[PDB]
This record gives C-alpha cells, structure tokens and sequence, in this order.
C-alpha cells in the first residue's frame, strides 16, 4: 500500500426542505465552491436529499402518515436523474463525493451513503443497519452484505453515520477491514461530539464530524398547532470540524449556526505512531473472544437467471 | 413511475357456449360498448373463449370424453383470426384489454390470459400454475418463468385466476415485483368474495373481481340424464365489482343473476400511503426466511438454431 | 389446422436384385396400379432401389468387397433418371411418395427416404441416423438437421425405417414436431410387429408398417457354396398391415409368402380422443428431465460463397 | 460386477379392500410360503396395500369425496407398524422384497415401492413420476431425486409403475445407470403385455409382469347404484409373466382367476448375448441429441440446522 | 518450454491371448525389466489387455457373437484391479509408461490409450475416434472432448492409434498443441511404415512405431474349421522403429517375428533445425482456409449434481 | 458421370535455362513425340517455362537480385504467344495437357498451373497457396478461391506441387471435390517420394510424379566463385513413376538422371474397391471437427463495371 497527503473539506449547509429538484442544484453550486479551493474529498451531512424527517417525533404517529405521502414522491432511485447531475459534477473536479440519500427499491424507501469516483463511476453504497426511535415507522432495515471500505488512491475510505457509533460490534467490523480515513455524519439533534471522538481514538482514523442547521421554511411546514412550533425549539444545533488519531481537533470550528465550509491538511503517513499503542484486531487482542461476519447477500426473495420476454408486432399480426 | 388517475371497466357476461365464431364476436360488442363510456381498461371473466368446462363435475371420466372430442377443434391457436379480430377491437379504441382462453400448443390444452395494449399488438401471456379439482383432467400443467407484471402508462399490473389466491407463495411472486392494479377472474361456482378480499389487503392492490353466469345453453347440452338436470342447478352465482387498498367497495355491485358491467374512478397515487403500515417483500422481512425464484424456459424439448429446408422444384427436374 | 380422411395402401414386393433400371420400371407399374383405387397415399419397403446388402450377413469382411463394387454403379445419385422416372409417375395420378433408396454424394453411400409431392417435386429427404449391426460397414453415418416431419394437406406426416423404433430418444424427437399419420419400413428377418405396434400407443398415430420378399435371383447369385447356401435359407418372413391409435390392426395382413397390397380408409380427426389419455412431449411431463435437439446442419466441410469459374475459348486466344 | 443366477417369483394377489392390518397380515401369509419353494426375489402389484382406488373410475367428485375419507386413515408412513411387520419377513426367510403402497407425508398422499433387502432393512424408495388418466385426483406428484438402482448380490435391481412404460425418456434414465433385473407392477384394468414385451427389448433385462385381481368383496363398497354395478363389471383383468431379454416369456401364463405365483430361473449372465447388437445410451447414439438430468433434491419447503427444543420441569416450577 | 534430454524404448509384444489376469502380470516383468536399463518412457502396442480380436474378421456375424461373449467378461474398468498392478509399477521405477486396453464403460465398451507418471497417478485417457473396417462391430466410437496433449517433464507428451494416421483433421487437430514426443500404437499387419514416416514430416516429432506379433496357441482357439486355419496364415507381420523428425531411421528395426525392445536416445532441442522450413499452424498458413474445433464433453445424458441414499437400519425399524 | 479408361504418360526434362524462346519450342517437341504413342494425358515437372530459380538457394539478397532483373523479362505475361504455340500442339494431336509456368499479372509474377482440353481451349488455372523457404523473396503469393479440380471425360482431374503435400488439411480441401487423377509435379532436390506416396493412400488417387533434372549450362551461368560450385553439387537427384491407390508403383521408374517419359495404363473404376476401407471427407469421419472452405475472388483491388472511353479523333480536332 501507500501513504498519501491531501487537503480535505467537510460541509455545514441546509437543503430546500422536501423538494429534491432544487436540493440536487443547491448541492452543485456547494460542491463547485468545496472544489475551487483544491480539496481531493468532499463530504455532505445525514439524510440531505431531500430532508430529515423531523415531522415523524414531533406529533403522534397518525400525524406522520400525510407528510411520508409527500416524501415518497420525492425520493431518489438509482437510475434517476438525481445521480446524473452529482456524477457530472465529480466528472468535471476530480474529487472523492459522498453524499447522503433516501431509496426508494422495490416499493420499500431506505437510508443510504453513496460515493462517487474521480472518474464519475459509482463506487458503492452503505445501508443504515438499525433505525433509531424516530426513523423506526419512517425507513427500512439494514442488510450486514452492505458494509464496504474501498481501496482507493487517497487510502482506505469508509463511512459510518448516526447512532451506529454507539454500538461496538460496528465499530469492530469497520476496524476489521483496515480503514484509514472515515467519515461521519450526524442530523443535528443528538449529541455527536463525544461519540465521534472516541471514535477516533478507537480505530485509529481522521474523523470528519458532519452534521446539518434548522432553518425558517421547514419549522413553518411541519408544524401546525402552537404546542408543536414552541416545542421545537427545544432542539440543540450542531457544529463540524475534524479530528485527529490522537483526539484532538486539527481543522478550526464553523460556527454554531450559520451556513460553512472547514478544510485542512490530512497526512495519512502519521496514523503508524498510534498503531504502536493499540489495534484491537491485531496483537491486542485475546484467543478466548471473537465474532462470526456472516458477508453474504439475502434479499427476501431472489431471482436466478433473469430473462426477458417477446412480443407480436402489430405489422406480424 | 408516475402515478396516474383513470377510469376502469370490468364486465360480467357468458360465452356462446362452445362456439368460437359466434363468441369473438359477442365479445367484440361488449367492448365496442364498454369503451363508450371512455373506460381505459377492461377486464373478462374466466376461460371466455369458448367456454368453461362444466361437463367435469358432472360425469365419470369416460362421460367427459366425447365432449373434450368437441372442445379441442375450438381452442385458440396463437396466429388465429380469432386473434386478429380482438387486435383490431383494442386498436379501435385505444383501451388495455385482458382476455381469457384456452390456448393449444403442439397436442395439449392450456388455459391463458393474453393482454393487449393501445397500438393493436400482445404485451404478453400468463398460464395457470397447477388445475383445481374438476378441470386437472382436461388443461395441461403451469410454467414458472411464464408469470409476467408489465410497466405500461397506467401503472404496473397483472392478473391471476381461480384457487391461485389460495396459495401463499404465489401471492409473494407478484408482490415480488411491485404490481399496483390487478385483475381476479373467476368461473363462479367457487366462493369468490373472501380471498380476492384478502389479496386487496395482503398487496394493498386495487382488485377488479369479475366473475361468469350460467344460462339455457349449458342446459340442454352438459346433462343429459335427470339426476344430472337436477345436480347441475346447487351451484352459486358470482359477484362483479370493485374493491380497494382498503379492503371495501369502491363500485357498485353488479346483481348476482345478469349480464352487465361495473366502473369506477382509479386513482393510483392513493396506493402510497397504506404502505406505511404493511409491507410483505419490504421492511416487514426478517432473515430467517426467503425464497427461490427460478424464472428461466423449459420446454420438454428446446430447440436449438431453427433451419429451413429446400425444395427441388418440378421445373428444375 | 384441418382434419382429412382418405384411403393409404402399403406395398409388399421384391425388386429385380441389384439392377436399378429393371426396379425403377418395376416401382413405376406398383404406383400406376395402386392409384387405380383412389389411395392418397403410397409406400415402400427398405432399400427397394436396387435392393439390400444381404450379403454383409453371410461372410467375413473380405467376401463382401467384390460385391460392394457392383453396389457403388447402382446408387440412385440424385438428380438422376431415377427421380425423373418417379416425378413423372406422382404427377401422372395424383399422390403422395414415399420410397427409399441407397443415395451416393461425395465418395460415400449412405440410406435416405425421398417424399413427392402431387405436383411431381420432392418435399424434402431423411437419412438413416445409424446403421444396424450387419450394414455398418456399408452406409455412411446420419445426421440431426435431417428428422422433418412435412406438413400437408393430408395432415402432418414422416417416417423411419428398422432399428430407429428401438431408440427411446426418437420417438420423443418426432413427437414434438406433431405426426398424425407414419410410415415404417422394415427388410424383413428383424421380427417387426411388436416393436412398430408400440410406437402407435406411444404417439398416437396410424402407422403403415411395410416390408418386402425374398426371391430366387436374390440368393442364386449371392450363395457362393453350400455352407452359405443352407445357413441363408433359414431367415424369417416379414409381414404389411395398417395399425390405428389403439394399437389394433384396422387392415388385414398381406400373406406371407406373396407380393401385395393393404389398403385402408382412414380418419384422422380419430387421434383427438386417444390423445386425452397421455401426450408425452405434452402435460404427461416432469420438470427433472429434458431433451436438448440440436438442428443445425454442420457438413465436415462447408462451402462459403459459392463461385463458378470463367474461361478462356480457343476462338479469343 | 459379478452375473450371478438365482430363482425368483411374482405375486397375483388381491387385498382385503380398504382395510391395511387384513392386507399387511395377508402378506406375511404369501412371502414365507413364496420363499420356501427357495425364490430369492418377489414383487407384488400395484398398490397393494391398502388397495388401489377403484372407485375413481365411476361417478363424480362428490361420490369420490366421501371414500377418500376412508383411504386416507388407512394410508401408511415411514416409521409406522406396517413397515415392522413386513421387515421380520425379510429377515426370516433371507430374500429380497419390493412391495407397493399408499404412503403418506404431512397433508399429502402418495404412491411408492418399498425394497428391502436380506439383512433386514429398508435400502430405498420409488416415488411415482405421474398420476394415471383418473388418478390425478387422489395422489400427489413425483420427483426426480427418487428414481435410483441398487447394485447388490442379483444383478442391478430397478422398477417402474403403470403408465411410466409409455413415456419415452423413464425408459433412457433407467437404461443409463444400467438396469439388469427389472419389476413391473400393473393394476387390473388396462394392463397391457405391449409395453411390457416392448420395455424387455429396448433396455435388454428380465422383466417380472405382476398384476392383482378384482374380487368378490369389491361390489357391495365400490358401486352404491345399479347402473354403477353393471357399469363396473365390463373391465379387462391382468396377466403375470416372467419374460426374458429375446422378448419371449420364460415361465407359463398363470390362469387369469386365481391368487397364483408364477416362477423361474434367472440367468444374468445371458444378457449379454444380447447387449451385442445396440444400446441407446452406449455405442447406438450420436452428438445431434442428448438428455439433460437433474436430481438435486427437491421438497417445496427445506429445513435448515434443524434443532431440538429446551423446556422446564413441573419438579422446577 | 525447457528442452530436456533422456533414453527411450518401444516394446514388441504379445499377450496370452482373452486372459486378462495372465496378460496384466506379464506387463508387470516386461516394464520392470525395460526400466533396468535406464529408459525413462515405455509404450506398448494396441490393445494389449487383454488383446486384439482377430475373430471379427475370420467369420460372419453369427461366428463373432459367442466370442464378444468371453470379451466383455475380461474388459477393463476405471477403478480396477489391473490398474492397480499397473500404477505400483511406475512408481518402483520412476517412468513414463503408455499402455493400452479394452475399456469397459457402463453396459458399453471403448479401445483407449491410459497415461502414467513417476508419482503413480494417471495423466489422463485417449479414445479412438471411429473404428476400422471389421472393427467397427465391436467398439463403440469415441468424442472429441478425450484429445489431450501433457505439459510434461519429457516435453510435450501425445499419441494417435491405428488408421487415425490416414486422416488430415486429426494431424491438424494434434500439431495445433505444440507436442514435440510422440507414440503410435499399431495391430500389427496394416501398411505402418508409410502411414508414420509421413506423420513424422509433417508433425516435425520423434516418433515410436510399435505393433504385436501372433503365437499358436490363439490360432487353435479362434479359428476351429480348417478353411479360416488356413486363410489365417496369410496376414502380414509389424515393425519397430523409432524415427527422427526428418523421417529418418535412428535406431535398428526390430525382427519381424520375435519379442523384443528398441532403444533410442531422444534429444529435444534437435527439432529446431526443422521448425525453421515448415509449421502448419504457424507461418505457413493462409487466411481462406481454418479449421472449427469444439472441445466439450459429450455424454449421451449428463449427470448433474448427485446424491447419497439413507437406510433405515434393522436397529431403528 | 462415368468411369473411363486409357493410357497417360509424364516427362522428365529440362528447360533451356532462363531462355523462353527454345523452352516453348522444347516442350512442342515433348508433347508431338509423347501424343504419338497415344497416351491422353501428358504431365510436366515443377517451373517448366523458363525454368526453377537455383540462384536464389546460393549466396546472399543482393547478389538474387542481379539475377531476377533476367528472369522478370522472361514471364508468360497471358495472353500471349507463348501459351498459343501450346494451344496448336495441344490441338494437333488430341490430348489433356498440364504445364507449369511463372505468370506475370500488373507488377507481380506468381507460379501457375495451366490446363487445355482437346478442343485446344484453357479450361483453368491453379496457383501456389505459399513458398518455399527460399523461394518467399522471388514469387507472390496464393488465394483461396483457385482451388479447380476440373470435370472431363477422363474423370474428375487436379494437381498440387512442391511442400503443398505436407499442409494436412489441404489434402482435405481437394478431397472435398472428389477428385480421381492427381499430378503432382516437383523440382527435384526435396525428398518425393514419401510424401507422394501418402498421398496416394490418403485419398485414393493415382498419383503421377515428375519432376527436372540438372544441365550443367544453368550452374556455369550461375556460379562465379568455386565454392559456390562445389556447394552446387551437394544437390540431390531427380525421380519419376506413377503410383496407383495401393500405394505401390504400376510403371517403371525412369531409369537414370537423363531425359526421357514413362507411362501406364489407368483404370479408373479400380478406385471403388479402396472407398470401401475409408473416406476422410465422408463416412470415415466425426461431429467435434470441421473445415471453414471459404472460395471468394478478392484482389486487392476490385474493379466494379469496367468499360471503355471515347478519342476525340484527328477529324473531330
């Protein structure tokens, strides 16, 4: 393998709350801004095309079933017209692009991370493995054949998001595969700055905190009644900035509110001092523990050998 | 997709029984009505053309011969007249139509749905899987890779007859491939009310329940003997009409003893918010369970590199 | 399609033994008088031009070389005379031809069955698929882009000779292309009845079972001593009948001893209610096992682009 | 291999009708004196216990139903008495047995051949690969992981039921993993010499042509009506053969009215006299045509890691 | 490539004559005692276990079949006894040994070639493709999938038998594969000389010819009547000889009626001289004229994947 | 066709060595003396006018070349009175004469065949497929699509020349057309016989082989230095006979190195006895090999609807 050095950027930013052909548009003046200044990596915050679901735990869940109606006709595929206009703008910067998704497959809608080569080809993609208390009635479940890390010319990238770093066997599967460089994007409502900080420490990565801001139109859509809109208030803002191995930050912080981009230095060769120390999946570890990672795809039902069909022309006929 | 809004048309009528030149037409002045009322699709009921076989409920498997003697010079080959007639039928009036026969291959029998689209030409075939009690003597076996759902501009759809409903895996290989409207034909001897009712609910589906009636014809031909006469008058009549997502009436009724049509408003995008609660191939899964899809022909015998021979004709020798 | 009823006679004879100008007259006053009672259809034992090698069964290889020389100038070499004499005769009365000759292309001989058609041109031809025990040094190999079946206005029709019947893999070869009436041609000596009357229960088909005669010119040239002469004279008679779909004669039999004719009126529409049993190439048919029916001709070596050549003349030069 | 020669016998029996504990001690009776005139190989007819549905050839659906009731409490299963009743017969008297009966698993029943071998125990079982022209309704479909041979201490064993002899390619997946002694269980009515005598030759074994009988219990439970009665007693009865591999029976016809045995000896060497002149899955093919068998094994739902279950005690509670 | 160079010899032979277990061990002292004195490869003439039948043309069809009889018993199966013999006696010695026999084959009988290598293991089979004049009776034909070549520690290791030599394809066919050593198996009385002087040219290979010679002791058992004791005399006897690939003689012809061994010392990087005037395959070649060669198995039914059998044992029932 | 008989003779001589004007004259001489004997065919040896190109075996590129700026003036350049002064002693006597020339088409000379018929005309031509290892600088190159072999009344006729004999499946490209009299023609110093030899037994033709001896005029105009000469003389001596399908000779060979004919009866009906033990392109053949025979006219350039252009005449100016 080897060891590269790179400038990389991380995004703090809104999208056009439930309206996809805007947000698409939004995130190509963003990601021609990221990319004039040099930066070889981009990264979005969570669930950004088209918008997080804050309506699903504000009211009961009776309330929920006339806004997913408007997000349904609203989420991408992976044919659609929403990729074209991301792979093009990878294509014409040559730039690393992950980017955060709702899909919708086979009927059923899901979460999902989705990276783009400097070549504009799709590399992969990441399904969330466990919705929290207020995606559970919203999206779909995970699958564990979906959990990739790419070998790549800026070194060995992956991505977690949300809740899942609470959990270690996660933490354990993503170490097992030799990471280098991990991205992590977070809604904005849970407290995110302690998690991802042992993250670091843990794994032995650069870390990008990555995570969105409230802004006027969506509170004057999702809520109706007074108690609702006084409510929602209560929520904290987030923040993003990046971290070394050791846990420190390197880059400076965007401010607590406002609309940023934060950039700095990554120099991959420096992960090595800290792999003296510890590696949990190497020579500190012990014989009389383990874990079975099982890699194989199960789709709930599976088609073998798919064909076409034939038709009678009318001039046949 | 597109999510479109129409109205639809499903007719409740009998065949001149066991005769094919006489019965393509009567059809012919069905839909040649039905499309009056600017309905874009319509649907038949079971083994229309020429007719379902009573004569096997009735009679010893000796009784049933000389009457199959009769049936099989009826039966509808593919390149037929009876089939360019409907072509022109469709073309005529630019609706979807789906329509039921017995369809003959090579020596056997097979009962079939043919579907025809707006410019006149078939969409596809469908065979029933395996025979009910009664007919299992008289139509040849199913096929596996023969049970199609098609993308059209009225949204994606397809159909099923008799005790099909009554075999869950079946239901999950149209569930499968996200079907959205969906035609049920019945020859109205079984209880046909209970499971179409339940498929509208396990697919959340717009079902167009269509059933067949008994007249004179059947009469003075299927039962000679007095125990027969008397036998043949126990069984119940059908029940036209349309059900919704929901599980109830959208239609009127069509009353149990006549010929006639039923119609209603369809308004696909309605189909969007019941998935919110129930989701059989989606979210509702779990890994313990699957299936095995195989959809690939076998014909007993495959032919390979079709040849044409060459003739010495009489001038040349 | 359509069903006919006509009259067929089968043609028990001997030819005059290896001298194909004396046979071909001979076959011609066969069908001119045959004709005289109307039969549709006319067929002939194996080999009948010149006649069959019974000389490969009463010595060692050498013994057969000084006779195969007179064999190879007797060969039909289509086109030929040969034809010519027959395509006039089918088209002086008005019938279908089968009969069966030793063919010469290239270097080699092989065996083949020629079809004419009413109008005087062949339909087309089959040759043996392999050789006997006795004759395999004799003809040439067959091949698999050669098992028509012709479809007429007499129904659908083809045929076979001697051992082929013993072969399970044919009988589902010319099931699946759709007989209705056949023909079966047999030398004698091989004791035919058992193994032709079953081919008519397993396909469903009148078949017109022929074989010729023995004579004193066919064994007073060929009976060199007379340890060959008493060793011949042991063979079996053969036997010419007409058998229906019931696996019953509907003709008598020809006598034993004695040129003759069968002949007998049939009605094919009869096949429908047989077929009601069991139709194997049909839904009498599992999903474990099937045939694969490679059509394509493949010749050793194939011509592409065929070309005439062009000359100089001693009139330019 | 080994040729080795012995003496064996069949079986012309009737069962006591419908009862399973009088027709399973009605065999014991019949295997030991069968083997003390020193047979080491018997068979018996089909479905012999409890006994083979007669009533499905008259009336309809609603006269069969009520019978069917009765079948199915008397139906056997893998483990039950009836299989440790006939095993002491099989070890006692040192012999061979195959033995045909109504089997039944989960919901369903079936059709099977039972062989045992010397040493006491079961060796395998035969599933049959198709319902017969009135039996569709009764017995539920075969499958093509069933179909094995046995190779032990008289030859290779095998056997096939009723109608299988008809269809083309059973007769090629038996003769591929050479057959060498073969059994052959026919019901009463329709039984036929024909595709017997012709079975013989096309595969080159011995054959045992085994039949049962009416009898004079049947009439007063099979036909409620008059017309029923006299109706029913218009069918053909069974024959029973020992045939050898000229296609000439070895033993003498036993009278076609009697609770008989016929037996011969068996000589397997002889065979081989005759597998000389052609075999159709050895030296008599060629390329243009071949079979495709597939015997994976094949049950509609599979268990995988099936385990057993924990509980607690009334002692812990 | 690599080039090596080592001694080499070619036996001259007979067999006691239809005894396979008499014949077996002689090849057992017979290729110890050639390996005494320093060969590294031995190859033996055709058919050698358990010998050639010239019975097949001595007499007509009905004088053969008792002694195929007395044939097949002594045939040579793949995981057999004589095998075994074999096999121990290339791994005492440590060289390359060609041998071939009469392979039984499921009821059906071939005439192949088996190759063995120093660590006792089978390389592979050869099988001849279509049988000789007289021959053709006995052996069934071969397939093209069984045509190797052997990478190999001697340098390209391969070998035709018999008249294969007269046909142009399988030259082509073999020289397409690089071989550089080669052995050619005759009968001992065809015209051998000019039939692998040729091949030697046009191949540019060392070549071992080797044949058999007749002994008395089988002219008193095939033979009986005094005419066939007196024509039997009259047949030519072999040579052996090895030649270089300028179709020359290296090494002393054997004499025409003794057993015996020739030694030769075989030096590969001489064939070098020779490649630089002509290579079918390579530079001397046009672009109007190319051969199709298919290479894939061909069994006549095609076993897919199998499976194993449970019997329920005398302790369980 | 028919099978003829006659007398046929072929020629050892030599040109006078690169002189055209007294080798036609030599060969008039040849051909009136021959035809007085009254032989129907006359065949002669490799290169005839003006003579093989030995300064091309000896000394190096540049030196050829001194020597080709001769030979260039001295080519047949057809039409032309070389080739008409053939025609009239072709015509003067009644004979089928094949002669070998170097051809001159635009700038290129090539090496043909050329054949006339009794009625004085050119029937073809046949041209070198590719060269020899010395002669590749001084000669063109072959096509495809000149491949005649010629019907007549003295059989089917065609010839080949030099290392043609040893591309394997070119035998079978002529085989394929059925050709009976073959003449192969040589130069000398290659060893003829064997591969002529072959050739005969491979495909069942008499084989007439000639070939040109040495002058001493071509050496003294050719040698300049004396180890030139001395080379010179190491050359090997020319042959000449006629060998039937046998593979034996039916005439003397021409006794010494000195000019003079030799000549036999042939019988073209003897071939038919040889067909019965093989026929590569027929019978004696396999379904996994084949041949691509591709015969399409293709110069380099095309030249599509030639015609001609008007002169504006002194007249008109």
């Amino acid at each position: 393998s080897i060891y590269p050095k790179f400038r990389a950027a991380a995004v703090q930013a809104a999208p056009i709350y439930l309206n996809l052909e805007a947000s698409v548009e939004k995130s190509c003046e963003l990601i021609d801004e990221a990319a004039s200044n040099g930066a070889k990596l981009v990264a979005f915050p969570e669930a950004f095309l088209p918008g997080y679901p804050w309506f699903a735990f504000i009211g009961h869940p009776e309330y929920t079933r006339k806004f997913y109606h408007e997000l349904y006709k609203n989420a991408v595929e992976i044919p659609s017209l929403a990729i074209q206009k991301i792979s093009e703008a990878a294509k014409r910067n040559e730039t690393y692009v992950c980017i955060s998704c709702s899909e919708k497959d086979g009927g059923s809608l899901y979460l999902a991370q989705l990276w783009f080569n400097p070549n504009g080809d799709l590399i992969g993609k990441h399904r969330k493995m466990r919705a929290s208390v207020a995606e559970r009635l919203i999206w779909g479940d995970g699958s564990g054949s979906m959990m990739p890390v790419f070998q790549t010319e800026i070194g060995n990238l992956g991505g977690l998001m949300c809740w899942e770093h609470q959990v270690p066997l996660d933490l354990m599967a993503m170490n097992a595969q030799n990471e280098q460089v991990h991205v992590a994007s977070w809604p904005g409502y849970f407290d995110d700055e302690i998690s991802s900080r042992y993250y670091a420490i843990a794994t032995q990565t650069f870390v990008l905190m990555t995570s969105s801001i409230y802004t006027e139109e969506m509170k004057e859509m999702i809520c109706l009644t007074q108690e609702q809109r006084d409510y929602f208030e209560t929520f904290k803002s987030g923040h993003t900035c990046i971290y070394g191995p050791d846990g420190e930050p390197i880059s400076d912080m965007v401010p607590a509110e406002t609309e940023g981009i934060a950039y700095a230095e990554i120099d991959v060769e420096r992960v090595i001092d800290y792999k003296y120390y510890i590696d949990p999946a190497g020579h500190y570890s012990n014989q009389s523990l383990s874990m079975n990672f099982n890699q194989q795809p199960t789709p709930v039902v599976k088609h073998l050998n798919h064909q076409k069909n034939e038709v009678f022309t009318y001039e046949d006929i």
